């Protein structure tokens, strides 16, 4: 990919504890390790994804 993720980034994720896909903006990046961590828009809870399972906004 040309352009990069960025801190502040609208993605969806699928939470690690259904499977299912949720709204989320990106926290965190750890730029060697290619992971982020999202924090779930309106649970508010967070979690470290790749970034390459990180999707653009669904139904956006
Ligand atoms: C029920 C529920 C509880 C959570 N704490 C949560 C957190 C992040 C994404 C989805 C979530 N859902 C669906
Ligand atoms: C739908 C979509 C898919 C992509 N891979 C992407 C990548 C970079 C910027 C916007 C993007 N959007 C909007």
């Amino acid at each position: 990919s040309l352009q990069q993720w960025k801190v502040g980034d609208k993605c969806s994720a699928i939470w690690s504890e259904d499977g299912c896909i949720y709204p989320a903006t990106i926290a965190s990046i750890d730029f060697k390790r290619e992971t982020c961590v999202v924090v779930y828009t309106g649970y508010g809870n967070r979690e470290e994804q790749n970034l390459s399972d990180l999707l653009s906004p669904i139904c956006e």
